[PDB]
């Protein structure tokens, strides 16, 4: 058991040792992909980012100075790792050290002190703020722009000049980019009803209040000169500085739109005016005050409540500035704060929130009827520290793909090797020698699995070294890769168990290896949709399981601890498989694959997809015995093998004799261990083979018919393997090897150590191998099945050298080989034992005896009396004239009695007029036919015009016969797209911008804040209560108090930690969380169970959670608690639903001075004094100053926290806050439900310049239809090339070439035909498009472009694939391959270009236009993308002007021109490819050389052919002279060179040396003239299957030139000459064997060629048809036309052909007429002697002495034949008595004489 496994492993390794290239490829190819992956990883390393806090952004409702401070200071949005002052619950303003704030505070306290007084100089002098202001005023420029000075202070042609000055600094250029649209904008409102007029007046009041500096200016200019004239460092500097500041402020006010507010009557006019302003770049925003009572709201409810009181608003702006409003959350989650002002924070610089706040404030002021106050601020939540790395998701989604791409190659090699050893049956013989399937399959396991576990280790090493998977231990990953390798090996064997062909299985198994990877890709995208349980079901496929384990590997890799011994059995997340449980599924799937193979091998088993007896030897010992053995196949009800009672004896070479199909191979195989005997017994050597099992194998050796040799194994290795397996010991295998080696004499050939280098001789080695075990019994099967006659001598000699002591049973089909070797013969026919006996005993048991024929140049009774005188018995069977056959009596035949007859005949020969007597022995050929037949009975330009017409006719008749094939290949693709048009009538979603109802409820269930700070005010209570009302909570405020505690319990384990620390809520309460430790990386931050430890009170309303976080550290709480909400949804990482989005905090501390009443009192006192103006401008200014002083208090404020990862979070909560304020200021009752505000978002239409880019988004569904059109139209040309491939595979194409047809005209006819075929689908497609009214297609300008595209695409694509006919030798496979190639090129190119154009965010990828201009050199890409450009061009024109043409040569014109250029060159290429190629014997040999005979039709002259690599000519130095009026004959054994001679003479194959002339026409000089008068009929039956034979005949006649009227009669005569009457109307495909041959012969005969060539005309043909062939050829030769014919039927040549030539090794031997040959050498008699002594000297000595001629013919130990001088003058009677005496003189049992037999001519054939 172990030795068999060792031998199998040694063989499997010996295969691989020989090839040093496939091993290198399989070792290096998998590593290249991972080196590429290592390079990619080295390209993009991860980046680490720390914590950062964001500053505060104030809204205009809070104020104007802080709002400007936020506009300029907070542009950069720089992170601050430390806490910012704005986040503290008390502080609401960040800038405390700002110069402006210091100036304001100092001024307020100075006026307060002055009002208290009425010392002032002392208070004012000690002020740093005044000194700083003076220094800032005294600045000699030094700044790029005034914005720099403004920043330093805080933290019209003149206007254009100021902008140009600002252009100097790019950083300030961004500031002006943010400022210019709002400064110079044109606000608009489509409704102009008086209510909207009131609203816009309220809004305009803000800008009117902003326009109050000019009044202070003019009071300055009218009070300046008064003081200047009154009084005339302090004075001179002060006056100049005040004047300069006033002038600068006035210059700033010069660039003011002032009345930016404008109105429009309608929405359409609104859009038009906005577009015009955008063209002028003067547009900022547009507003629409749509009324709910109008109810004209697209895709939204008309109104929530009936009647007025509800305000619905739409703010439309430029698309480039407002965020796209199609989707809510990003499609790929990112590990970042999502806070970059340029890319994601668009509303801050866009201005949407500013205008929303202004409009909401105006609306609440109008509706409520009161004056609310609420300073709104915007604050960004802080974010933990993280690491940005895109590479880990790349591994999560891409690692399985690279592994499968690396391991496809080994699966291909394994499947090809298994199917190779399966197809050639080299494995099937190993079962007979004893080896069982288990050993072979275990050898396959342990041998194929080798390279997999040598590549897995290298991959693991590369993974660890290349930093792709660091911080992990290689053992755990190896224990997974090895499981995958086992699973894929079993899968490869399962695939190998499907097919029975080598190349097909090798190419197809690699397809099913990849096709099972698709479900993983299809299910990873639908991660949430699939249930948990179905994942295990989908994990049955091995790559799916590998991917599902690889996601867990990557997920554990993120957390800093890769696959390691600590966490092998731990699930990283609730619904991801642990790395351990994946291996179990992989091994279970491998076992399932093994069981599937085990079952599948059982579906088709077994199939390799008269009582006259003599039993009496001198020693009776039945070493082998078969008794009543019978076997029945289920397919045939009659048994395959019937009763076989034949016995065997040791030492006798018993031979089976029977025709093919008699059950000989089955009977031989039953005795061996390959099939079960159905019944009876098969006792061998005394113990049955089934029972004896391996005990009988060492004494039995079997060699079957098919050759059993392993190609790569050397000469000696075969004997080594085949001796070791039988159980032979190690020391003597050397000797048995040497014995068989010299017995065949291959010692020197053992040095080269090759097995596939030597050919033909291998059968000798295969026969010898059967004797390696010294077996007592040997069962050979056809030892001479397919070897040449030159080598059968060695097989005969060895099989007779091993004849003594070893029973040998062989099976031969030839009748000759049943007498030379067989000691007994058993006749089998139809699976039954017809006859048995011995060769000598069989011959004697006939009714007739010994034949003596008497020819005539007197009277039978005189001869009868003379014969009766010498021998009494005389049977007279034949008495016809000219021959007198006498039957000598075998019963009582005597050597002397027959002798005396010839003695008297010679003396009386003259007067008897016999002139020769013929003695004939009873031949064994006819008795075999006699008994079997008896046994069977017992059981029972003018030429061109006719030339083009025929080619079209042949193709036309092809379509008529096959209409189902034409319909599917042509009509079905056209109807494929047609049904799609109706099914694709759904609305196309492409990216259009709908209107989104911006509200907080759209996001969904969430957690919200209602923290309160400084609640000591009755007014704040109303707002706090109102905030809860909108959230859906219980209306009464005391409900929370009624609920009392509404919080979860504190965890017990955290209580000890809290007690350990101080846990003051304000100061840092909890402990720090985990972070990046330097050597490790973490994506999130993992805290303890104590982050803001006590669960804050939570109340649930209507799908919402509200949390009371008052007096608690908010920043630390948010930072600590953030990752816990996210980690629930990090499993899929596609659409992450955060839980907290936004929250409110009611600030109560005011930044400015709380007491502004004293400032107002001081202002009023100043107004009363100082002579107030009667006009009242100064009084107006001071009244507004007092109003500002009252507004300085800012009694209540509010702050809003928002999460930036939610795009529309800001606006929704601003809307919620404004609605809450409106509810709060409205008194309680039903009025609260009546009043509400709704806000929306809808971007404007695309501008023309923006249309030029957005048209790309407009393509939409067009891509889907274009792909279907390309797919449908990519079918037909493969069907076009199908028929051409079929014609080229058969020789019928060469028949057409040999005819009058020229290949170029044939190609042209094919081109016209298949264009005529292709034209119909184009029209069908056009009418289908026109029927359903596609706007892009039905346009009068577009239609000609589409028609030209379709017609030209058909016209040029066809010549691409005609050259592919030569490459592919099979029709069906080429069809699929070329269709897939067309689909590949077209779809891939079109999709790649279309995607590249869409996503041209970076202009570097836009340069692909030159790549497309390269792609115009390819013809199939032109059709695909060309249709895409057609639809868009009309789409733009439908909106560019209504709200140029495809015929012009830029959209599809380039494609058309280039592809028409491509058209003819491929036809030229294939046409060039078609023409790419550029003593009797001695007397006749000299005659041709000396002179040429004009009568000779065919004259060969020194013809020679040399195949490459053979080094010996197939035909060498061949020359012949053939007279015209006779019929020739050529003879030779298979392999002599007949077919090569016919091909060079005919012209199919090039001639290496020499030329032939036909009818005075040289082949090289003018082949076409020679082609006219020749008719060729090879062995191959070159006909068109689909057409009927008659159509073939009319077609060839039309090529021949028969007049059209007589064509039918010519066809009738041509068919009637060779039957075919019943098969005339039947297609050539459905013909029997002989019918095709006779049809081909008739086709060669039709047209009456001058010379007709026939290669093997008769091969298994009925005698009647061959007789018709005789008659036809006799008539032809009567007419005077030469017929060259070659066949192996020797009786045919003698009867008809005038001359016969026999050829060996390409050289003639006789070259004479049959009658000359029959007399020159084939005359005389040959004595046949049987000698058991095996001594040549005793037999040769007496024959040579008695007869002068001592030539030896057919010398063998079994039987010896002799040659003696022919035509002996002495009587033949001399030998008979001489034989009688010399049988005693020298050892000879019996003899026979061969004198002028019918077989004498046959014996002549064999020897020469
Ligand atoms: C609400 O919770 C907040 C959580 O951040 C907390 O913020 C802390 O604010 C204080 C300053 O008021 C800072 O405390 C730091 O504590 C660490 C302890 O590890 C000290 O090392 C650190 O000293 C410096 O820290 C720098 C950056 O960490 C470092 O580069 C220097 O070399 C030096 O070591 C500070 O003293 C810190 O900003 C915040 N961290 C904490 C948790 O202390 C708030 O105090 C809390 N609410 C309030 C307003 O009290
Ligand atoms: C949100 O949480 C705050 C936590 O301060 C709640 O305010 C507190 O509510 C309780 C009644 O449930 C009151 O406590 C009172 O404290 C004073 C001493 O300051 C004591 O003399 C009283 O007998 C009473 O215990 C008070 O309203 C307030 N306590 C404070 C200032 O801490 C608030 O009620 C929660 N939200 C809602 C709407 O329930
Ligand atoms: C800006 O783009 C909008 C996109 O909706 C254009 O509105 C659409 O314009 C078409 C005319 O081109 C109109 O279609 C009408 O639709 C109603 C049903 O809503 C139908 O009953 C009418 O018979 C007509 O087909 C309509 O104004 C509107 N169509 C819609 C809402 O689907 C708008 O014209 C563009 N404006 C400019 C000047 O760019
Ligand atoms: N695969 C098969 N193997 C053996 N016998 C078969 C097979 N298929 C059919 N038969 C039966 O075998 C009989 C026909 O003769 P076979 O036994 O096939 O001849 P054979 O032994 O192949 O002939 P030769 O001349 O020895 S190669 C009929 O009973 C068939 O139904
Ligand atoms: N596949 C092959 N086709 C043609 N010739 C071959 C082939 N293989 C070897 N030969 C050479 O051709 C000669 C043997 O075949 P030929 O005698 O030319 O033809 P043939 O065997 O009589 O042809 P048939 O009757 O069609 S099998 C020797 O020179 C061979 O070496
Ligand atoms: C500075 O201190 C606190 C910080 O918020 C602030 O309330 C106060 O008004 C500031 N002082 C001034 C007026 O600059
Ligand atoms: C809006 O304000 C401007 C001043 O900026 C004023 O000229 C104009 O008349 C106002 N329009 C309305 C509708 O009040
Ligand atoms: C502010 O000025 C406006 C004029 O623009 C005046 O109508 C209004 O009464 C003033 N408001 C107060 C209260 O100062």
């Amino acid at each position: 058991f172990w030795t068999q496994l060792m031998l199998l492993l040694w063989k499997n390794f010996m295969y691989r040792r020989r090839q040093p290239v496939q091993l290198l490829v399989e070792l290096l190819w998998p590593l290249f992909l991972f080196f590429i992956l290592v390079a990619v990883r080295h390209s993009h390393p991860p980046l680490e980012h720390h914590e950062c806090h964001f500053p505060n952004k104030p809204l205009p409702s809070a104020g104007t100075v802080p709002w400007l401070q936020g506009l300029i200071c907070n542009v950069n949005n720089t992170c601050f790792p430390q806490l910012t002052p704005g986040e503290e619950p008390g502080r609401l303003s960040n800038f405390n050290d700002s110069l402006v704030s210091r100036l304001l505070a100092d001024a307020r306290t100075v006026l307060g002190g002055a009002s208290a007084h009425r010392d002032l100089a002392q208070e004012l002098l000690a002020l740093r703020s005044l000194v700083e202001l003076r220094a800032l005023l005294q600045r000699p420029r030094g700044t790029s722009g005034p914005l720099e000075l403004l920043s330093e202070a805080l933290c019209s042609p003149a206007c254009s000049e100021l902008i140009g000055a600002l252009d100097s600094h790019p950083l300030s250029r961004l500031l002006w980019r943010r400022l210019k649209p709002l400064i110079l904008g044109k606000l608009l409102f489509a409704p102009d009803t008086p209510f909207t007029r009131k609203l816009m007046a309220q809004v305009n009041r803000t800008f009117e209040e902003l326009t109050l500096l000019r009044d202070v200016r003019e009071v300055w200019e009218m009070l300046g000169p008064r003081i200047f004239t009154f009084m005339n460092y302090s004075w001179q500097d002060a006056h100049a500085d005040v004047g300069h500041l006033v002038g600068t402020l006035g210059r700033v006010t010069e660039c003011l739109s002032l009345d930016k507010l404008e109105a429009a009557p309608s929405e359409a006019a609104l859009v038009s005016r906005a577009l015009q302003l955008l063209a002028e770049h003067r547009f900022w925003a547009g507003v629409v005050f749509l009324g709910p009572e109008d109810s004209s709201d697209p895709t939204e409810h008309p109104t929530p409540d009936l009647g007025p009181g509800h305000v619905r608003i739409k703010i439309r702006m430029d698309i480039d500035v407002v965020t796209r409003t199609n989707k809510i959350r990003d499609r790929f989650w990112d590990p970042g704060p999502a806070a970059d002002p340029l890319t994601d924070l668009r509303y801050v610089w866009g201005g949407f929130v500013y205008l929303q706040d202004l409009v909401e404030r105006a609306a609440v002021r109008v509706l409520s009827g009161a004056n609310p106050r609420a300073g709104l601020y915007l604050q960004q939540m802080p974010y933990p520290c993280y690491v940005d790395d895109v590479f880990l998701r790349v591994l999560s989604r891409s690692l399985p793909l690279f592994l499968t791409l690396a391991w496809i190659y080994s699966v291909t090699l394994t499947v090809k090797a298994v199917v190779r050893e399966k197809e050639t049956r080299l494995r099937d013989t190993m079962r007979a020698m004893g080896l069982s399937r288990a050993v072979l399959w275990l050898g396959w396991f342990l041998s194929c699995l080798g390279p997999f576990l040598l590549s897995a280790a290298l991959l693991v090493l590369v993974l660890k070294l290349g930093d792709i998977l660091p911080y992990s231990h290689p053992g755990v990953v190896f224990l997974f890769l090895a499981a995958f390798a086992v699973a894929t090996v079993t899968q490869s064997f399962l695939l190998s168990a499907f097919f029975s062909r080598a190349n097909l299985a090798a190419a197809c198994g690699g397809l099913a290896y990849f096709s099972l990877y698709l479900p993983y890709v299809l299910c990873v995208a639908w991660r949430d949709r699939l249930p948990a349980g179905g994942r295990v079901a989908a994990s049955l496929l091995s790559p799916v399981a590998f991917g599902f384990g690889c996601e867990s590997l990557a997920l554990l890799e993120e957390q800093g601890e890769g696959a390691q011994w600590h966490n092998v059995g731990t699930r990283p997340t609730a619904d991801v498989f642990s790395l351990a449980q994946v291996s179990g599924l992989l091994l279970l799937d491998a076992a399932l694959y093994g069981l599937a193979t085990w079952y599948l091998e059982a579906v088709c088993p077994g199939q390799y997809g008269k009582v006259l007896v003599e039993e009496a030897p001198p020693g009776l010992s039945p070493g082998v015995s078969v008794r009543s053995l019978e076997k029945r196949f289920p397919g045939s009800p009659q048994p395959a093998l019937r009763g076989l009672s034949l016995d065997f004896y040791q030492g006798h070479i018993t031979a089976f004799l029977g025709h093919n199909g008699a059950g000989k191979t089955t009977t031989l195989s039953i005795l061996s261990g390959l099939f079960p005997p159905s019944g009876g017994s098969a006792f061998i050597l005394g113990h049955d083979v089934r029972s004896s099992m391996a005990a009988i194998r060492p004494h039995l050796g079997v060699c079957p018919q098919y050759n059993v040799l392993f190609d790569m194994l050397t000469v000696d290795e075969h004997v080594w393997f085949y001796g070791r397996l039988k159980g032979l010991s190690a020391a003597v295998v050397g000797p048995e090897q040497d014995r068989l080696l010299q017995d065949v004499g291959l010692v020197s050939k053992q040095s080269v150590q090759t097995r596939h280098l030597s050919g033909g001789m291998q059968r000798k080695l295969s026969v010898a191998i059967a004797f390696v075990g010294g077996s007592q019994v040997v069962i050979l099967d056809e030892p001479t099945a397919g070897v040449d006659p030159a080598s059968r001598r060695g097989i005969w000699e060895l099989l007779l050298k091993y004849r003594e002591g070893r029973t040998l049973i062989l099976s031969t089909h030839h009748l000759d080989e049943a007498e030379l070797l067989g000691d007994r013969v058993a006749v089998v026919a139809g699976g039954r034992l017809c006859c048995c006996g011995s060769p000598l005993f069989l011959r004697r048991h006939l009714g007739s005896g010994y034949y003596l024929t008497l020819v005539k140049a007197v009277g039978t009774p005189q001869l009868l009396a003379l014969v009766q005188h010498w021998v009494p018995g005389a049977r007279l069977v034949e008495e016809l004239p000219h021959e007198l056959v006498l039957v000598l009596p075998y019963t009582g035949a005597h050597d002397g009695s027959f002798a005396t007859l010839f003695r008297e005949l010679d003396t009386r020969l003259a007067e008897l007029r016999l002139t020769g007597y013929g003695i004939s022995d009873t031949s064994l050929e006819e008795i075999f036919l006699k008994v079997v037949e008896e046994c069977a009975a017992d059981t029972d330009w003018a030429l061109t015009r006719q030339q083009l017409q025929a080619l079209l006719l042949k193709r036309f008749l092809l379509a008529r016969r096959s209409r189902r094939g034409l319909f599917a290949q042509i009509v079905l693709p056209a109807l494929f797209v047609g049904l799609a048009l109706v099914f694709s009538l759904i609305v196309p979603p492409f990216g259009h911008y709908p209107a989104l109802r911006l509200s907080p409820t759209m996001y969904g269930a969430q957690v919200s804040f209602f923290s309160e700070d400084a609640p000591g005010d009755p007014g704040r209570a109303r707002l706090l209560e109102a905030l809860l009302q909108e959230a859906g909570l219980e209306e009464p405020p005391v409900q929370h108090s009624s609920h009392r505690f509404s919080a979860p319990e504190v965890p017990a384990e955290v209580a000890k930690v809290l007690a350990s620390g101080n846990w003051t809520p304000e100061s840092p309460s909890p402990a720090c969380q985990c972070s990046r430790p330097g050597a490790r990386r973490l994506l999130p931050d993992c805290p303890a169970a104590a982050g803001g430890p006590p669960p804050p009170q939570a109340v649930t309303g209507s799908g919402e959670v509200v949390q009371n976080l008052t007096g608690r550290n908010l920043s630390d709480f948010l930072v600590k608690t953030y990752p816990r909400l996210v980690r629930q949804g990090l499993k899929t990482k596609k659409w992450v639903n955060e839980v907290r989005y936004g929250g409110f905090s009611l600030g109560g501390r005011d930044p400015g001075l709380p007491s502004g009443q004293e400032l107002g009192r001081s202002v009023e006192e100043l107004w009363a004094l100082l002579s107030p103006l009667p006009g009242g401008a100064l009084d107006r200014v001071l009244k507004n100053l007092t109003a500002w002083a009252h507004s300085l208090d800012a009694q209540d404020s509010l702050k809003i926290w928002f999460n930036n990862k939610g795009w529309h979070s800001m606006v929704a909560f601003v809307n919620r806050a404004s609605n809450a304020i409106l509810r709060a200021h409205l008194p309680p009752g039903p009025a609260r439900h009546a009043h509400s505000i709704t806000t929306l978002n809808h971007p404007l239409n695309l501008t023309k310049e923006q249309l030029s880019e957005g048209a790309l988004m407009a393509s939409s569904v067009d891509v889907l239809v274009s792909i279907c059109v390309v797919f449908a139209m990519s079918f037909v040309p493969a069907s076009f090339t199908l028929v051409l491939i079929e014609e080229r595979v058969t020789r019928a194409k060469h028949l057409q070439l040999m005819g009058g047809l020229s290949p170029t005209l044939y190609w042209l006819g094919n081109f016209l035909w298949d264009m005529c075929n292709y034209l119909v689908p184009a029209c069908i497609v056009v009418l289908i498009f026109l029927a359903f009214q596609q706007r892009a297609y039905v346009a009068p300008a577009n239609l000609p472009a589409l028609l030209l595209l379709l017609l030209l695409y058909g016209w040029s694509i066809t010549p691409l694939m005609y050259p592919a006919s030569f490459f592919f030798s099979v029709p069906s496979t080429a069809y699929v391959v070329l269709t897939c190639i067309n689909l590949f090129i077209g779809i891939n190119g079109s999709m790649a270009t279309f995607v590249l154009e869409l996503f041209s965010d970076q202009k570097l990828q836009e340069v692909s236009r030159i790549l497309k201009q390269v792609f115009l050199i390819f013809p199939h890409f032109c059709l695909g993308r060309g249709l895409i450009d057609m639809v868009r061009n009309q789409a733009m024109a439908d909106a560019f002007e209504r709200l140029q043409s495809p015929l012009r040569w830029e959209v599809v014109g380039k494609n058309l021109l280039a592809m028409v250029i491509q058209g003819p060159l491929f036809l030229l290429f294939t046409l060039l490819l078609q023409h790419r190629s550029q003593e009797d014997v001695a007397r006749e040999r000299e005659r041709v050389v000396q002179g040429a005979t004009q009568g000779d039709v065919l004259v060969l002259r020194n013809l020679t052919k040399v195949y490459r690599g053979q080094r010996m000519p197939a035909v060498d130095r061949l020359c012949l002279g053939i007279p015209p009026g006779e019929c020739f004959g050529l003879l030779g054994v298979n392999g002599a060179g007949k077919t090569s001679t016919f091909r060079m003479v005919t012209g199919d194959t090039l001639a290496s040396r020499g030329e032939a002339v036909l009818a005075g026409h040289s082949v090289a000089r003018e082949p076409s003239a020679a082609h006219l008068s020749m008719g060729y009929c090879p062995q191959s039956d070159a006909i068109f299957e689909l057409l009927t034979g008659r159509e073939h005949l009319e077609l060839l006649a039309r090529l021949r030139g028969v007049p059209e009227a007589q064509v039918a009669q010519t066809a009738g005569s041509g068919l009637a000459r060779l039957g075919l009457s019943w098969y005339a109307d039947r297609p050539a495909g459905t013909y029997s064997g002989g019918n095709k041959r006779k049809l081909a012969t008739a086709l060669a005969l039709v047209g009456d060629p001058a010379v007709v060539f026939l290669d093997e005309p008769t091969t298994g043909m009925d005698p009647s048809a061959r007789r018709f062939l005789w008659n036809s050829l006799l008539a032809v030769v009567r007419e005077g036309r030469s017929v060259m014919l070659t066949s192996h039927s020797m009786e045919e040549c003698e009867a008809l052909c005038s001359r016969l030539a026999i050829m060996v090794n390409g050289r003639f031997r006789c070259l004479g007429s049959p009658q000359h040959l029959k007399g020159r050498f084939a005359a005389g008699h040959t004595l046949t002697l049987r000698v058991p002594a095996a001594r040549s000297q005793p037999a040769a000595a007496f024959v040579a002495a008695e007869f002068p001629g001592a030539e030896l013919r057919e010398a063998h130990g079994g039987r010896l034949r002799f040659q003696l001088p022919p035509g002996g003058r002495c009587a033949l009677a001399r030998v008979f008595g001489e034989l009688a005496v010399h049988g005693a003189e020298h050892g000879v049992e019996d003899f026979s004489v061969s004198q002028t037999m019918l077989e004498e001519v046959f014996l002549y054939f064999s020897k020469d």
